[PDB]
């Protein structure tokens, strides 16, 4: 049950967003990168660039409700993945055994989706909240457990990344 730091987190997200093998993997990359609920990713929301590292989500819950949140990959890269993800559901359980094929003995959550959102909160706070901000406000602000290392300048964990890279390109879909 590996502990990862922010730099490691970002590279994992790059692996999943940039791989060519499985749109489902790209889905988990998006969940880790922006902490939205899967339904919001899959439908009924529009995503727009806000910042070099923020996205604006528009939705109905004034012509529209927005929420702006920080993100852990290039927003254009993220939003393009969402387009593919929605396209591979319009052109057309197992998601959890896919999550294990990649993360067994690294992350072992009961619910991968809840894990992905929870890790996103922790890193968003570590990386964007000001000194001394109450965490309960931050969570409700960015939305609506410690697998992590609270040290923002540590180098990324390369042996971990090799392990994951090997898994991504050698598992059977």
């Amino acid at each position: 049950n590996v502990k990862i730091n922010l730099n490691t987190y970002i590279e994992i997200i790059k692996l999943l967003l940039n791989q060519n093998r499985d749109i489902r993997l790209k889905f988990y990359g998006v969940l880790m990168a922006i902490g939205r609920r899967p339904v919001e990713v899959m439908k009924l929301s529009q995503f727009y660039i806000a910042d070099k590292n923020h996205i604006r989500m528009e939705f109905i819950a004034n012509i529209i409700n927005e929420v702006v949140f920080p993100v852990f990959a290039d927003p254009e890269l993220i939003i393009n993945s969402i387009k593919e993800i929605r396209y591979m559901e319009q052109t057309e359980y197992s998601y959890n055994r896919l999550f294990r094929q990649i993360f067994n003995n690294i992350f072992a959550p009961e619910e991968s989706v809840y894990f992905c959102r929870a890790i996103y909160c922790k890193f968003s706070y570590l990386a964007f909240a000001p000194k001394n901000m109450e965490m309960n406000y931050w969570i409700t602000k960015v939305l609506g457990n410690r697998y992590v290392l609270d040290n923002l300048n540590d180098k990324a964990d390369n042996n971990l990344l090799k392990l994951l890279n090997q898994r991504i390109y050698t598992y059977v879909r």
